[PDB]
């Protein structure tokens, strides 16, 4: 029933997904240079190391803000895509569902702190 046990959990979730060859596209904000019609394209840029700074800063309130700020790093990549069979959108859908499959538990385990707390 730990309130604060999200904030190591989600470093730690990064860690590992800066580790997977799968996050190279994803890292750093899209190079405009290599892609110069992205911003025609996408309204809100998103990358890992915007999401762990946040994180660091402690700009972020609860894990679920976490989970859509890298939600948004997927659905930007799925409206980029020129082929739902692209290299880089392939990326994408694996590590969306190792990410999927981890955070989880770190939801459930927030809210359930957060009801025994109100209890
Ligand atoms: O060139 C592609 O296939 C492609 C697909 C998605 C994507 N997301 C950020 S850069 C990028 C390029």
């Amino acid at each position: 029933y730990d309130i604060q046990a999200w904030k190591k959990q989600c470093e730690e979730l990064l860690n590992l997904i800066f580790q997977c060859e799968d996050s190279e596209p994803f890292r750093q904000p899209v190079d405009l240079l290599e892609y110069p019609d992205y911003r025609d394209i996408i309204d809100t840029p998103m990358d890992f190391a915007t999401v762990r700074e946040t994180l660091e800063a402690g700009n972020y309130e609860s894990p679920m803000e976490l989970c859509k700020d890298v939600r948004l790093i997927f659905s930007n990549s799925k409206a980029y895509t020129p082929s739902k069979r692209s290299r880089i959108y392939s990326m994408s859908l694996r590590l969306s569902a190792f990410f999927e499959e981890h955070i989880s538990s770190v939801l459930s385990d927030y809210k359930s702190a957060l009801r025994f707390h109100k209890r």
